[PDB]
């Protein structure tokens, strides 16, 4: 079996992680748990096992097979390098080295192959991005994809514990104390790294991660960027709108394509239906579609509203819902992990290929 | 001055319908209150005056001048053809007479001309409908207008006083209780004349109002049809995606848009700006930008996230709030009373 360790074990996304390996097909010989050295020394579950917290260091890879990263940019940055070096094949589910071209950034479902070629270090995309490959891959493959244009709707744990926290918080503020979501104060929304804050109670917020220098914030360029390299094509035109919601866990959609050839309406919801990951929840008569509340706790993507533009020929608009945290997160990187045990691929690597910082 | 009645009073668009007329411009000598049989006889204020709602009725428009229905379709197909009798003006809010090719259809920034038209009865567009084409007008004037795609985030008020009351009982139940959302039981959203009922709370509803024959709801529907209508051009081409959110006051819409020349951004955002009834609030670098829980209050519609598509030439993307009961609904009622007034056409 391997020995696996998970880097960011005490956070929103690392209690998923642990969650999704105790339910793996992972042969799991030992479980490793690194977070900062605040929680060193301290306990976590893994099944009925006490697993000591240790701290995330240059030497902390040691004996390590895989290692999940789900504790930060800066966090994979500083010590996926280190754990390459050391042996480790690390799955990151972080921002920082999914441009890499050295590095796969994959969606089991849609590019699995990309695998083959790893240099130590496979990348998640972000949740966003991948909920909308599951859903949009079935159609590429058999339809192309000309464009995309998307609107997120996205909840509050793909920034964190503390951004679930505060979320809570004010909405208790504003329900049982009176407060006006105006009056409110926050610390953390919309971005944790930025210099404002803002409320999310009963607000939409038009900002995820920071701007950048052409007015899309980091997490739109993320849809756009990851998407082309995940479907391996340049020429998909992808603009995105990605706006946090009033929602702890789940996010949803609003995705409009346009394919190469028409693609007949009744189809597309077929093609899905056959995707694996994919499930069609498309019953307007009985007023079926997806749900943030619904998909919550569950690895596959859904998919429904599915519809032809009034006007233009090849345009489809759809409404796409994943749990944020599993396989916008967790799940994708057991996943990947399982996927890399299946075909053989967990093995140190033979050349490093990474800065080490 | 005139005698106001404002039919549905006591609902949360008539309760802002009557915060607008005592702030209003409208020389107002009698006001009444007109509701269901089962509100008849309690009071409501004017200012500092009682007014006791009365039931609505067939013979109950005598001596009104001007009529605000904000009472749903049904009231309004039922009632505003006896108060058109009667010799009054109805101002309606609802969606039954939007489409009827004798009834101007109105947001006075971008259409107030059709008001001329008028044979008794005036339509005020959707509240999804009317934030948009405040932010879009400007930028339709200079370089036109090819195709809007729309998606959405709608605030509960749209739906009701009801609605409003489910969705905080719901957020209670959940924060207070420790209620699953998927385990909540709902009576109104999505929508109250639709036959099965989902929690709000922590989600995010794919449906406002019913569904048509061609898989759009009437929510999205209306954004198209009303659109044309209200911009004199066929020809535009707009798909919505309908969306209700956690959020009690104020609509946000991301909004596509591509025009048939094109539009520098630094020209479309001084456009937007010039434009009475829009406020440009677009400064990335300080994280500026409309926000719902900001624009509750206020009749402006606040614009930003302007920016070009990644790679349409003549693609903008841009985010547009406004309060759904005000500019949405009752403010733009009570502008549409002022214009007519202003203009000698409540005859
Ligand atoms: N200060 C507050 O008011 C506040 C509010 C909410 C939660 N918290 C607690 O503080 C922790 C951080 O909150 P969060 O919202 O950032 O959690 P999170 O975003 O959901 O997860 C962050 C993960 O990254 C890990 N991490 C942070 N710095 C690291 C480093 N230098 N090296 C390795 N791993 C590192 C964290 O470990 P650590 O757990 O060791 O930091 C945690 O496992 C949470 O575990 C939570 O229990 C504090
Ligand atoms: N006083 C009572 O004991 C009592 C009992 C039941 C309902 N209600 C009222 O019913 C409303 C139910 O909430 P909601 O979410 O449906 O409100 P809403 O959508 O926010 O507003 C609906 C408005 O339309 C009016 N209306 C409905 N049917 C009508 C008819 N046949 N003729 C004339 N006007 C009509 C309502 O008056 P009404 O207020 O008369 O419905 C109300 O003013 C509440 O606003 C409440 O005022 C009052
Ligand atoms: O931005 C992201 O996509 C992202 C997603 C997940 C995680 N994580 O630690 O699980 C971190 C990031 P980010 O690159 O740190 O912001
Ligand atoms: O659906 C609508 O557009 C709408 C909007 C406002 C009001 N109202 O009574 O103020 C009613 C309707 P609807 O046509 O009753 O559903
Ligand atoms: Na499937
Ligand atoms: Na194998
Ligand atoms: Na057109």
């Amino acid at each position: 079996g391997y020995t696996v360790a998970v880097v960011g074990a005490t956070g929103a996304v690392g209690a998923q992680m642990i969650k999704m390996l105790e339910e793996s097909t992972l042969p799991i010989d030992k479980i490793r748990y690194l977070a900062s050295a605040r929680s060193a020394g301290k306990s976590l579950k893994f099944k009925d096992q006490d697993i000591t917290i240790e701290e995330t260091t240059e030497t902390a890879f040691e004996g390590v097979d895989i290692a999940l990263f789900s504790a930060g940019s800066s966090t994979s940055a500083k010590y996926a390098p280190y754990a390459v070096k050391a042996g480790v094949v690390v799955v990151d589910n972080t921002s920082y080295f999914r441009q890499n071209p050295d590095v796969p950034l994959v969606v089991p479902e849609v590019n699995a192959h990309a695998l083959d070629a790893h240099n130590g270090i496979i990348a998640c995309p972000n949740c966003s991005t991948i909920q909308m490959m599951v859903a949009l891959e079935p159609v590429r493959q058999k339809w192309g994809l000309d464009r995309i244009i998307v609107s997120t709707y996205q909840a509050v744990s793909g920034a964190g514990m503390g951004a679930i926290l505060e979320t809570q918080r004010e909405l208790r503020e504003v329900l049982n104390d009176g407060v006006k979501p105006c009056d409110l104060h926050a610390e953390i929304l919309p971005s944790g790294g930025d210099k404002k804050h803002y409320p999310i109670a009963f607000n939409a917020l038009p900002q995820i991660d920071v701007f950048t220098d052409n007015d899309y914030t980091y997490e739109e360029m993320k849809m756009t960027k990851e998407t082309k390299k995940i479907m391996e094509d340049d020429s998909i035109a992808v603009s995105a709108t990605c706006v946090r919601i009033p929602v702890l866990s789940a996010h949803s959609e609003s995705v409009y394509i346009e394919t190469k050839e028409v693609a007949p309406i009744e189809e597309v919801k077929a093609a899905i239906a056959a995707f694996p990951g994919a499930v069609l929840e498309d019953d307007v008569a009985h007023q079926i579609y997806p749900q943030a509340i619904n998909a919550v706790g569950s690895r596959d993507t859904f998919v429904g509203r599915i519809r032809k533009d009034l006007d233009a020929e090849k345009g489809i608009h759809m409404w796409v819902v994943s749990d944020n945290l599993l396989k916008g997160a967790a799940w994708n990187s057991v996943q990947i992990a399982e996927t890399l045990h299946e075909r053989g691929l967990v093995r140190p690597t033979a050349e490093l290929k990474f800065e080490l910082k």
